[PDB]
């Protein structure tokens, strides 16, 4: 069990017994989705030093998630950032994924109560493909908030996960309303064509640190990226495809809906840009190193 | 105080348990991924001094079916449930009350998409709008639109389905209305954020087709009055000027029971009160929970 | 010009002579599209007396126009009825047209002006069915019902209406068709659209159509006929293979659609159901129906 | 009143007296919406003068929003640019609001009405800035592209921003802010959209939303200044999120907005970038660049 | 081979030899997709409504504004002698109307239209005990693109597509949602459900204009079971007590499972033997009160 | 009749016989809609020669057309690119139009089958330019069509197939019934995608804009003058394009492989700019003949002899 762990959890204003971290099932978030969280990686760099990868841009978009809501946070950013790296070093952790969340408690279980605490607890751990086009549609824009990382949004991604996996598929890709590719139910998607990047534009799909952190890699590199809508079968007709995402970084899709993406190998543009991004996260590029907080 | 902090007894993972040890550690998959499942179910004190549940079947069905719809497996049988939730009202000592059974998925894993973590259940129960039943309601229509039928599994009442229901109440009710209506994504009347929508106009009632709107028990009470009081009712898609010009509207729902709208978007309903048909239809409602009505004493389960 | 004419028309509370029914091009409705009006009858009755058919109804839709978009108009219904009659009974006609009209007046421009004066004014003047029209779909899509409010027939509603007739009569056809944000049919650039397949009457789901009267008057005909009468979403190519065809509209009453697109419509003139229900709506119209006598108000 | 005034109109080729530029109410734009018209500014410049902001670039709109609804106008470019300053001049104005309309008159009051006169009239008049506006999101849906014809300056059009408006002030915000029919921001009811993130400029893509003479006023400015400006799909809670917005548009100039649905925008003041390019439109609009002086013309 | 076979088929106005049913590479059709199809089958009891697929074939000629120099008498009789000439008793029956070699432009006009009909000889535990479907993630066709009321041989590459989909994975059949998310269809096939007795199958809307759909909704109908047209979700399928599909070639088919979800009991129900059963009997002969669907 | 003509047609691995490129009515393409073919042209040049238009990258596309069905093609790309020459060649021909076709056979005619032969063809033919020259020269009347073009997750718009030509048929149908020259469709949006076997380009304040790559065709004529503009120096700009921005756009164009460069001189009956063939278009115009007639060292390789 993830329940079942020694070692220490950041709760509200404070560490605590990892097993301590606690709540009771009339909390407002389990019930009714409103809660937001983030998902940081940190790195044993090659100093033989543990960093975080991008700690005050993940810390920012929780509390923009937040925001989105309405939900006022008791802590400021600096508070958060910190508890972070309290939670990697007192764990005694390394290379590590993090997550922080942001939920509403127990004081009223209405759907439009109000007054309700704004938890914050923060826990953390040690830590091509084949690909499905799903049939489940991905979230449009105003009926769910996109910009906001937010628990309830994931039940869509579960669903398309599932139907993959349940056919033997290693991923989903979603399609949008509209039937143009959006994302993987985890992930940022990318192509490559005659040399160029191409990613769905910032619509349905989330606003990835990953992906913009590729973005990035990818305009140093002298490589032309280009944002709009890309149909299904753009896709099956690319030279390379890959997904980007906190937990896997840049993953090459070699299939999708069982057409080859070019020979069926990682591509050229994929390897330069995943060994860009080796070298960011384990700082040795100095261009980058205030993307790394070390602990 | 607050809603963790109580005494009495939850029904949890097969057993009665003192409320407060109902606890999830905060690595909990559905309070980090929005899918877990929930009904809620009224009991009434009945015209006889007793008391009952509404429609305990019908919403116990319902919650088995949302779990089955997300392909959750629950570990309890139908009539196992039905009996705890009797049981949760009894041994907590309630007479009027809301139950409010909760299916989601546990702390073994913490990925998206992770398989083999524990599906648990548990059922809690507490003691249960006057001016707004008798004279109605100011309800304001949402710049959030209603869920995607192919988004959202709309048929299952879903922890994640609700970020959408909280952001239209708290928009309508930061500028003083007292309830949100949303439209679907064509533009067409939907819900209200806990609620189904109903009008009447010319003696014949009319909502939304279930099309991006939950599938309400309280709508299915409604209706099967409504045809026993010889009333067509018509499922089509509703503009929102036609409420605005309707003799009537009101809503339906387990908390809402029938709650008349006098105004939508400051344009009065018909003579801004309780209509006569909705009046009509409230009172048959209230009956029927009370414990009045000889044909659908079925409905009631004594507790 | 129809400005320019003797006669008598209903300006704020008053008849006045109708060359003087006058306003100033800084007036709000002009300018910005709200204002509201209605399409109303009156027809020569067997009996030789003039009637207007269905003004309860027609005033009704009135009022309720100006209701969506928070007019105030200051005349109740029992009022602008009596003034309808009025303005047919100066004016000495007898078959006419009448047009009510609500506007938004001169006293602030700009957009969000608040506090303007409501208008109302009505004016009146003397007023293919049975061989059926060649129809046009046109390429402009009609009005989606959260950008328009489409239970109030609004002037801004019509620059739809007017690129689409221009469209359909610029290439020599007699009507355009109008299909929804989905492709579906919805109406004509004035009228409501019905076909007839197996003996039984579709029509568009009071949907992003208008709620027309003359919809209304044949769909009760239709009903009390025993013809069964079915409301749901129908594709150009139903149409296509349609047994028969309509439009209704207060203007228009029944008139039959012989050619869609350069389909034609079954046997290509006017089919069975659709004279029959002309049959019906002109017993109607000329007070030989005492079911449906109260539809009347002579005057 | 704006009907009851000293001054003259320029209406159908030459000055009259302001009151007596009178319409009938059985005007074919009253009743069904086809009428386009712009709104123009004459401002103060530095040097003591009086000069019309962008006359040829708003002249030319004006013409083709008739153009796009075959609207045979009797009066060239050239004129119409005479005439405004005529209008100007005549009424003793400096800083002023200048509003040419166009709409279709009197001959047949029927939908579809050929051999109407095609009228035009120009009239002018004497015409939260500092740290921003409170805007609400509306309930309400921006136009669609094939129904409505949104590079027209169409008088039917306004319905759907009155019903904006008036919802957001009803509520005691300062405006409206509308989604399209997908849910991605468009615009304000009479004003363009502007966020910027990051140090750069995004914009709705002219796609839903109006093709603004401000708008492009401020891009221009924008891109002079060496910022990036990005037209791309906006959402709702990106605007949230953002570091400034601004609405754009003749009578708003450039105005911050600090707040979207109660969410603060930055800061909740006006932002860096807002204010460098509302310091710049003023330069503009005050004659104080000689860059941009042929934006100007002298009364 | 269905290409190299003893038989005759009927093409344009006169029996052939089955081998010599020949066209040039060069056909409009099999380049730009403008044609028009009927399956039809006969049955040992008889063709099932030859009146009604016929006339049907013709209105998709006449929705494309194809001349057909043939009347639907001659059509019939054609069908008739196509089944009589190649001896056979059950067998399904293929009209095809296409567009010819004349001219190859996408606006060719004077191209000929041609009428070949063929037919061949003609899944038990399937309509037994029911099948497995998997919801498409290919959507299916919007009605201002594609006219649905016609069958129309380029209509079918959806359908191919969602069908290979399915099938790769180990379904029997694709289940299409339209362009707003609905269940609309298989990719040959009506779709139904029943709940509480009732029957719902979706509006005539995006979904063809199925002859087996017609005889169903009639034959529910006259057993006093309420049909209701009404938009429904892929999840009111998981929770029907029972679902299926209709077509000529399907019959009535149970499903028993959509996306691995069971469908009410896991096997066919009770509501579906009934219309089943009543289908079977009228297209066997057994029932005095449909003669008029059969031909001899 | 293209049936009944002299000549060769490439088909399944040789030259046979024109008139023998016979199939059975009984062919699952026919019947069902799923094969797919490229237009390609081919132009006498500057030196007397003659050479195929981007014939690599015609040929690629149709071979990815094959992918995107799963259509298993026997034969590679270098034998298909040699065999469209060997049929120019045969034919003994000059300026003139090449369509290959890949289709699915005769062996089962269900729907579903999943068994049956993969066949090619290439057939080539003559083209005379003065037929459609004055169009070219002074640009034509085209007309908004009343039907949608295709949803991009219903069609796989980037596979050039034969079954998406029937929107195609009607949209032409409609348009020249009334006497208009071409159609033009909206997409599902109401945003103008493209006519109906052309793309569409509109000329505003020395800019070129054209309809995102979303619906559209992804159209090598589209490609090749997206290139000539950049080499220009004229800013090119993808954005959803209204049907009143053409209205008053100053220049507006179709491209085509058939078509090449048309402008288009009114939509709607509203007049493009000045009602004649517009300076950008010209110039676009000419860039396009310069590289198609051999004109070009710059775009040597878009032609093979
Ligand atoms: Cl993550
Ligand atoms: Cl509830
Ligand atoms: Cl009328
Ligand atoms: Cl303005
Ligand atoms: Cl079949
Ligand atoms: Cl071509």
């Amino acid at each position: 069990s993830m329940a079942d762990r020694d070692g220490k959890i950041w709760m509200d204003g404070k560490l605590i017994e990892w097993r301590d971290a606690k709540i009771h099932v009339l909390t407002h978030t389990l019930h009714y989705g409103m809660g937001v969280f983030e998902g940081v990686r940190a790195y044993k760099t090659a100093d033989g030093g543990t960093a975080i990868f991008r700690l005050k841009e993940h810390t920012k978009r929780l509390l923009n998630s937040a925001k989105i809501f309405q939900m006022d946070v008791p802590f400021d950013q600096e508070t958060l950032e910190a508890a972070q790296r309290d939670v990697v070093r007192e764990n005694k952790l390394e290379s590590c994924y993090l997550r922080p969340i942001i939920w509403i408690g127990s004081e009223k279980l209405g759907v439009s109560a109000k007054g309700n605490t704004i938890h914050v607890a923060i826990a953390a751990w040690p830590w091509g493909i084949r690909v499905k086009t799903s049939s489940f549609t991905r979230h449009h824009v105003n009926v769910s908030m996109v910009r906001a990382k937010a628990s309830g949004w994931y039940v869509n991604s579960i669903l398309a996960n599932q139907e993959a996996t349940a056919d033997g598929y290693d991923e989903a890709l979603l399609l949008d309303v509209d039937g143009y590719v959006s994302e993987g139910s985890g992930e940022n998607f990318f192509l490559v064509n005659r040399g160029k990047l191409y990613t769905p534009d910032l619509a349905s799909c989330l606003d990835g640190i990953t992906r913009d952190t590729v973005i990035t890699l990818a305009k140093e590199a002298g490589i032309e990226v280009i944002e709009k809508r890309i149909t299904r079968d753009e896709v099956y007709t690319a030279d390379e495809a890959f997904f980007t995402g906190t937990a896997a970084e840049v993953t090459p899709i070699r299939e999708l809906d069982n057409r080859t993406i070019g020979g069926g190998a990682r591509g050229p543009i994929t390897e330069k840009l995943q060994s860009a991004f080796f070298d960011v996260v384990n700082g040795k590029s100095a261009k980058h190193a205030d993307w790394l907080t070390k602990i």
